[PDB]
DNA sequence: CCAGAACATCAAGAACAG
DNA sequence: CTGTTCTTGATGTTCTGG
């Protein structure tokens, strides 16, 4: 019943596994406009309801990594 | 011959609340400075703040400030 | 020159529309 | 569900009085 990216709330399957409302919207806007998001630390940046915004780079790869795509 | 931000690195504005800050940094501080922002760091309070990633970790940023010795006036 | 106020952006997460 | 638009907090850049 929970997201597999941020771990918050699941809304359904989108471009792959379960995602939160935002993780859905994020993944697209993100992977499409190809923006080299660079982590600010050591890439392990824990992502969740509270922090997911803090670092697109880490969030984004968590997507590809946890299975996700555009088609 | 260029003055640089002691916090973000962007083009420095002036001596604000304590040090050579960038435009935003000045403001950024004052706002959060005294307020319940409750910013949360991602990793270990040791991120690297530069003009293009200052938005990422507020916590670290502000902390860097307090560390650089900024202030409002006690 | 600087601390603030005032006016202007960005972008994330929610609410919609098809 | 997926594509698009709206709302709003967090930020940024100008404009002001002392
Ligand atoms: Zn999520
Ligand atoms: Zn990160
Ligand atoms: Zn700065
Ligand atoms: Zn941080």
């Amino acid at each position: 019943k929970t997201c597999l990216i941020c771990g918050d709330e699941a809304s359904g399957a989108h471009y792959g596994a379960l995602t939160c409302g935002s993780c859905k919207v994020f993944f697209k806007r993100a992977a499409e406009g190809k923006q080299k998001y660079l982590c600010a630390s050591r890439n392990d940046c824990t992502i969740d309801k509270f922090r997911r915004k803090n670092c697109p780079s880490c969030r984004l790869r968590k997507c590809y990594e946890a299975g996700m795509t555009l088609g």
